[PDB]
């Protein structure tokens, strides 16, 4: 429902409601000063209370969309600030909302948000928590207009845990900054993931999306029957599709509905969901989405019977090609939660290709009798990659490992700028750090998931400023070859090595007052300019120059002077190196 606003107020709570109204408005009106959206949020909140007291009350019968757009159209400066979005107001609902939806700016071109010093922040926090927290909720929201709002609220609450804990600890910066650094990471990864969820849907289409989802849901709910996994992916895809159009209210209802359906049918889905079905609306769906894998049914048969030995394989396949392949993929996925989703799609795509050849022939059982042999190599290639890389990592350590990567890729694609090489190799390094600590079981899902963050940003940066056809190839290619494409880059032996330049390999005393990290980005940048300039540098020729530079600093920051050792012994490093790397 009779009143939809009353119903969200009741269901969300007051604080949560005030929060999501702020985020809603911050994401359309991305230029009205904070101390001004607050006026709005209180006005919308005051109205909500009246509708809650009496659901007959004026304007309460209206739809969320209508109230929301009606409110957008009240702001005095709309036409001067936002220009042709004010043009949307001269329409009726539903068109008016489609019009508003289509005029959000993804790059609102604001100044970078600058983290104040820890003590400034903590003083601000204590002196007024509500205001400190909302001002920041406003600053993220208008920079990330497409970030599903309930997710922002969840980070919001984690920023508030980090402050309360750390702003009364012995050493606050030691407490606070890693927490803030992990939040930046996670915040950014999630933002990356959503834009890649949609992009994939638009380029590669719905069937590919469903394939991905069947794999993922079958690893997560491996006691569910194929019929229920399939029902869940049908609705799972409908919601992503709706959540990509970009309309918060519609997207949120579908998510609500799905969590609703999942909790009613727990018995038929998974035993690991009782914890999250007792949670309140706002959180239910976020939770289910991060739910841990249910233990798999004990002692299932192999697939051989249904997918190889059976005599009904071409008949079943021909009758409904995509339900069959989807069942193969369901029976595979639930058996192996230790596989990355993309491995499964590669396996499933291979089983597909042989059936098209082998069903088209006239001894089909004979032709495709050996199809499981082909899975072995594809399964083992990711496994080894993880093995060689996690045995390298634990014997070099994060930083040195980051540096093993830096020279590997600079030699492979030496036309990528030095900053992009530094950032990808540093993050790749961190993915190594993060998934090697896992047992072998949960490693591959781990790495798939962090690589796709690290490699998508690669493409996005390279998208606008491209300097390699091979990188471009790996980026536009299929989502099941993004990774192996890159893994196939060889050394660029056409490379014309960069001319020398004194400036880059000059260093000063400030480097000693640089922070652990800051110093590393510096050291690592020189390392890329060194490989660009001497690509044919044997590892050991480079190992020894890195050890010359290593002494050149320490035995020079620990010396009784100066600049000068920096100028005059740096003079003697450049000369020596040029000679030994020749
Ligand atoms: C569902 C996409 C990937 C999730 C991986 C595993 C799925 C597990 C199955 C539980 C179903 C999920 C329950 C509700 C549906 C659900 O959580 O997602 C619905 C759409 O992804 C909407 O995306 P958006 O709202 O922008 O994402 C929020 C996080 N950034
Ligand atoms: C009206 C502003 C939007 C608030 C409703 C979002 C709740 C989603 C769960
Ligand atoms: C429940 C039916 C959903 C569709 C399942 C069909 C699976 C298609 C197998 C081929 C894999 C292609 C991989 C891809 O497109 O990235
Ligand atoms: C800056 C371009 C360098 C390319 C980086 C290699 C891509 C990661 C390989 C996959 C593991
Ligand atoms: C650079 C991080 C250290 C170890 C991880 C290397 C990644 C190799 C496996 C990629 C996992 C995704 C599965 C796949 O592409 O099939
Ligand atoms: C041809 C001029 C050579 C001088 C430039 C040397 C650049 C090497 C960067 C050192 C990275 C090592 C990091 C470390 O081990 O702490």
């Amino acid at each position: 429902h009779k009143s939809e606003v009353a119903h969200r107020f009741k269901d969300l709570g007051e604080e949560n409601f005030k929060a999501l109204v702020l985020i809603a408005f911050a994401q359309y009106l991305q230029q009205c000063p904070f101390e001004d959206h607050v006026k709005l949020v209180n006005e919308v909140t005051e109205f909500a209370k009246t509708c809650v007291a009496d659901e007959s009350a004026e304007n309460c019968d209206k739809s969320l969309h209508t109230l929301f757009g009606d409110k957008l159209c009240t702001v005095a400066t709309l036409r001067e600030t936002y220009g042709e979005m004010a043009d949307c107001c001269a329409k009726q609902e539903p068109e008016r909302n489609e019009c508003f939806l289509q005029h959000k700016d993804d790059n609102p071109n604001l100044p970078r948000l600058v983290r104040p010093e820890v003590d400034v922040m903590c003083t601000a926090f204590h002196d007024n928590e509500e205001t400190f927290l909302k001002k920041y909720l406003y600053e993220i929201a208008r920079r990330h207009p497409y970030f599903y709002a309930p997710e922002l609220l969840f980070f919001a609450k984690r920023y508030k845990a980090a402050f309360t804990e750390c702003c009364q600890a012995a050493d606050k910066a030691a407490c606070l900054l890693p927490k803030l650094d992990e939040l930046r990471d996670e915040g950014k990864a999630s933002s990356a993931k959503q834009r890649l969820k949609c992009a994939s849907l638009q380029k590669f289409g719905e069937r590919a999306f469903k394939a991905w989802a069947v794999a993922r849901l079958s690893q997560r709910f491996p006691k569910a029957e194929f019929a229920e996994v399939s029902k869940l992916v049908t609705d799972l895809t409908k919601v992503h599709t709706e959540c990509c159009h970009g309309d918060l209210l519609e997207c949120a209802d579908d998510r609500a509905d799905l969590a609703k359906y999942i909790c009613e049918n727990q018995d038929s889905i998974s035993s690991k969901l009782k914890e999250c079905c007792e949670k309140p609306l706002l959180e239910k769906s976020h939770c289910i989405a991060e739910v841990e894998n249910d233990e798999m049914p004990a002692d299932l048969p192999s697939l051989a019977a249904d997918f190889v030995e059976s005599k009904d394989v071409c008949k079943n396949y021909a009758e409904a090609k995509d339900v069959f392949l989807g069942m193969f993929l369901y029976e595979y996925a639930r058996r192996h939660p230790d596989y990355s989703v993309v491995l499964l799609l590669r396996l499933a795509k291979t089983y597909e290709t042989t059936l098209e050849k082998c069903c088209a022939a006239a001894d089909p059982h004979e032709c495709y009798a050996k199809v499981f042999d082909e899975f072995k190599p594809l399964v083992e290639e990711p496994q080894n990659l993880i093995k060689q890389n996690c045995e390298l990592f634990e014997q070099l350590g994060e930083y040195k490992f980051q540096n093993a990567l830096l020279v590997r890729y600079t030699k492979k694609v030496p036309q990528v700028s030095t900053p992009t090489l530094v950032e990808v190799s540093r993050n790749l390094g961190k993915v190594g750090s993060k998934c090697c600590k896992h047992p072998e079981a949960k490693r591959m899902p781990c790495a798939e998931d962090y690589l796709s963050v690290v490699l998508n940003q690669l493409c996005v940066l390279h998208e606008k400023t491209p300097v390699s056809d091979r990188v471009t190839k790996c980026c536009t290619e299929s989502l099941v070859n993004r990774r192996p494409c890159f893994s196939a880059l060889e050394v660029d032996e056409t490379y014309v090595p960069k001319e020398f330049n004194a400036e880059t390999f000059t260093f000063h005393a400030d480097i000693c007052t640089l922070s652990e990290k800051e110093r590393q980005i510096k050291k690592q940048t020189a390392l890329v300019e060194l490989v660009k300039h001497k690509p044919k540098a044997t590892k050991e020729q480079l190992k020894a120059v890195m050890d010359d530079f290593a002494a050149f600093v320490e035995k020079c920051c620990k010396a009784d002077d100066k600049e000068t050792c920096f100028a005059e012994e740096g003079k003697k490093l450049v000369a020596a190196s040029q000679a030994a790397l020749g």
